[PDB]
């Protein structure tokens, strides 16, 4: 019992029938849910100190299934650039046409590649002029450049965060009687039980800093958590600095795919050129986050079967439990104790509605009941015995002025002789 609460006296009402007593739970109790794998017990206190019962609430697992939100695609890519230098005032290499380049216009130096639906950009770097650079004009030449992006791997990866995290709580209930059942509780769910019902008063379980966590999916392999929330806009130096709509778009490096600006660095060396990119290899990021992980006290594992993403608590659970009790009865008390009884007096009348009052002196070591039948089996007696000596009395109906009846009393079940006797009186 990781967390123990005693059953309040306010919701509890009990009554003694001798020997044992039955208490009736009627009310509502609020208890902190036990940690993962632990129990959250409710101790029922009876009239005696030795009378105790337990309602044990084991926590099987706290599952947080993900409802996915924003999502982009990505893959590996490599830059390849094409270069063709022309001296000043040659071709497109005129007064200011170089430095005033536009990234979307393909140069006439590259009017042979044909049509491309691939991500691409255009540059123009001014190199040294003069006869030292094979140009008649001392003015700067123009190294026209046509670069694009091609996919490295023939596979893509889907990225996403989670708009919402649905909490399912599996519990194993052990009733007071010992019967066991297993249910599942959502934040607004209300399950019924043998003793009443149960629901979640308060559910705070969820991913703290879900706005500081994102996730990746490799189709048909698994998932991966990134130590960083979702980037809704392509940021350079991050996962998804380049992103597309579909898988095929990533594989095709199609020009519809978005990308951050200035991803490709250039080293224009006269006629030579080296275009490079320092991209975040998303296939490395996935391996680092190969699905089984631990952040905070949550172990992120994949959905058994139909693939999705779930989180499992490891320790404490931030949720209250409403235990509604609908006058549910629970028993049981101690064994019956042997009882010594002696006849005191028989005072009363015969055949009258008032009847006769018989008194006995009963002695026991615990609260009990005394049961005595007469030889005829016509009249029987029931009186409470107690931890000590007490004088009990009830009503007994006779029909003969001279009484001398031998009974057989027993608290523990072993009949023992007692002789009642008395002179009954008339009423008229």
């Amino acid at each position: 019992c990781s967390e123990l609460i005693q059953a309040s006296s306010r919701i509890t009402t009990c009554s003694t029938e001798g020997v044992n007593t039955k208490c009736r739970l009627s009310g509502t109790a609020l208890i902190r849910a036990g940690s993962v794998g632990a129990e959250a017990c409710l101790m029922l206190k009876g009239v005696k100190e030795d009378q105790t019962k337990f309602l044990k609430i084991k926590t099987v697992s706290s599952e947080l299934s993900c409802r996915e939100g924003q999502s982009y695609w990505t893959g590996s890519f490599s830059p390849k650039c094409l270069s063709s230098r022309r001296c000043h005032l040659v071709g497109e290499c005129h007064v200011n046409r170089c430095l005033s380049w536009r990234d979307n216009e393909t140069s006439a130096e590259f009017s042979f590649v044909g049509e491309s639906t691939t991500m691409r950009e255009n540059k123009c770097f001014e190199q040294c002029g003069g006869w030292g650079c094979g140009c008649f004009n001392v003015n700067p030449s123009c190294l026209f450049v046509h670069t694009y992006l091609q996919s490295v791997r023939k596979e893509a990866l889907r990225v996403f965060n989670c708009i919402d995290w649905v909490h399912k709580l599996t519990l194993e209930i052990t009733d007071f009687d010992g019967s066991v059942s297993t249910i599942d509780l959502g934040a607004s769910s209300s399950r019924f039980t043998n003793w009443g019902s149960v629901s979640l008063s308060l559910d705070a379980e969820g991913i703290s800093g879900s706005n500081s966590f994102s996730f990746i999916e490799s189709p048909g392999k698994g998932y991966a958590i990134v130590d960083e929330p979702f980037s809704e806009i392509p940021r350079q130096g991050f996962l998804g600095e380049i992103r597309c709509n579909s898988e095929s778009s990533v594989l095709s490096a199609h020009e519809s795919c978005l990308r951050a600006p200035n991803l490709i660095s250039y080293k224009p060396m006269i006629d030579q050129l080296e275009c490079t990119t320092n991209l975040i290899d998303p296939f490395v990021v996935f391996e680092r986050g190969s699905l089984p992980q631990t952040r905070n006290d949550k172990t992120f594992a994949a959905s058994k079967g139909n693939r999705g993403v779930q989180a499992f608590s490891k320790g404490s659970v931030q949720a209250d439990l409403t235990l509604m009790f609908d006058n549910f009865e629970v028993d049981f008390v101690g064994a019956a104790v042997s009882c010594d009884a002696a006849f005191l007096n028989l005072t009363g009348c015969y055949s009258c509605n008032a009847g006769a009052r018989v008194c006995l002196s009963i002695t026991s070591t615990g609260t009990g009941s005394l049961s005595a039948h007469n030889k005829d089996g016509s009249l029987h007696i029931v009186l409470p015995s107690e931890n000590g000596t007490k004088d009990q009395c009830q009503i007994l109906h006779f029909t003969v002025p001279e009484v001398e009846e031998e009974f057989m009393y027993s608290c523990d079940g072993d009949e023992r002789p007692l002789l009642v006797k008395g002179t009954l009186i008339a009423i008229d």
